[PDB]
């Protein structure tokens, strides 16, 4: 019979490869289907240029794919229309958000799979160590309890210790952290909803240097290489008082056998000040059924086993990777595994997306931008005022006569 071929996800993050191939193995089990699992890069934007070589040659040699939440307006092309194949009611049970998200001139190009936010992760036995009650709500007190623990630490010996972790690499991941400072400094969301690109303005400036200042301070050096990755080591080794990073890296950092386990929160990111929005990435991915795939009725049955309830509560109980279903936010076991999805459930609710939905097909090009001027802030090549001003003039070349 048919071979349903599977790329999503990578097994170079976390245990995302390995738990994916495991549930569409046994979707293939429960329906008697052979299926195989194509392994991935870790970054997102090495996948998208990976998945691209399929697409453009109409290859039928993969059937579903996990794609980005910024990647709808790119790849819809290569998606089959899903609206036919779910009712109403079906698809009512995803947040609205995220399946407008995913539609397309109408075309729904994926079901919601998991969603994204960008957090806060924290050392509470740090914390309460060097005398402080709660986490740091601004950058300012994030700056100042990691000088703080930074000297102690380093002085009782721990040479590989830091106050801070993120990901300062030059690929999406930066793009995402760089939202967060920009927004949460007042400095706007790069490119609006609307098409005004706005990164030319102080706040967005400040936010850069005050990025830029940590580097080799609070944290490595090394961290204008660092994605999610390069961060969730450093940091679950025990050798970061703060790590800024997806819900992903809470359960890793729970398994038995970590160094930090038992001894670490998460919280919304701080910002500026009082005054300031909070500021949380939007990510997360979505299934999408080939539209060159020769087997489109089973690549849907597929799909929306992917998506259903209980696969996404396996996700969410095991992998702390947040459910599509606002039904799996007021479950018993999802809750008791993860309390802090209720506690930031309104953290998750306004996440700010980067401007893919008006970068459209465009988006990877902006997005480039972006995180090439603000990783030559990261590195001391440029300061963030020159940086806004250059980024500002590639974004209106990028998207001039893009409507
Ligand atoms: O590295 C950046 C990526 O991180 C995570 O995978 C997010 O889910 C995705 O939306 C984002 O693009």
């Amino acid at each position: 019979g048919p071979v349903i071929r599977v790329a999503g996800d990578s097994t170079a993050v976390g245990e995302g490869g390995r738990w994916m191939k495991e549930m569409v193995e046994a979707w293939g089990k429960k329906t008697g289907t052979r299926v195989e699992y194509i392994d991935s890069p870790a970054d997102t934007n090495d996948r998208l240029a990976l998945y691209q070589q399929y697409w453009a040659a109409r290859s039928p040699d993969v059937d579903v794919y996990m794609i980005d939440v910024i990647w709808p307006g790119i790849v819809a092309p290569h998606a089959l229309d899903l609206k036919p194949y779910l009712t109403e009611a079906e698809l009512k049970e995803f947040f609205p958000r995220i399946v407008q998200n995913n539609t397309i001139r109408g075309k729904l190009t994926s079901l919601p799979f998991f969603t994204d936010a960008g957090i806060l992760y924290y050392r509470k036995d740090l914390l309460e160590k060097y005398g402080y009650t709660s986490p740091p709500r601004t950058w300012n007190e994030l700056e100042q309890m990691a000088e703080r623990v930074m000297e102690g630490e380093r002085r009782a010996g721990n040479r590989d210790f830091w106050g801070f972790v993120f990901q300062g690499k030059p690929y999406e991941g930066l793009t995402c952290d760089a939202l967060e400072w920009i927004y949460s400094h007042g400095g706007g969301r790069i490119v609006e909803p609307d098409g005004t690109i706005s990164v030319n303005n102080g706040r967005a400036a400040l936010a850069l240097n005050r990025a830029h200042g940590w580097v080799g301070r609070i944290a490595p050096q090394g961290v204008t290489s660092y994605a999610e990755e390069e961060a969730r080591n450093v940091w679950q080794q025990g050798n970061s008082l703060f790590m800024r990073n997806w819900p992903y890296a809470y359960a890793l950092g729970q398994a038995e056998g970590s160094p930090i386990r038992g001894k670490f929160g998460v919280t919304v990111l701080p910002k500026a000040s009082a005054d300031a929005p909070n500021a949380a990435t939007l990510g997360g991915w979505q299934l999408m059924v080939s539209a060159y795939s020769r087997y489109p009725k089973e690549a849907v049955d597929l799909v929306k086993y992917l998506a259903s309830y209980e696969v996404q509560k396996d996700n969410a109980v095991r992998l702390s990777r947040l459910p599509t279903r606002p039904a799996l936010y007021t479950d018993r076991d999802v809750l008791a595994r993860n309390p802090w999805f209720r506690d930031l459930l309104p953290v998750f609710q306004n996440a700010v997306s980067a401007p893919s939905d008006v970068a459209g097909a465009r988006y990877n090009q902006v997005s480039e931008a972006i995180w090439t001027e603000v990783h030559s802030v990261l590195t001391g090549r440029k300061k963030g005022e020159q940086a806004v001003r250059d980024l500002e003039a590639r974004i209106r070349r990028i998207l001039r006569h893009h409507h």
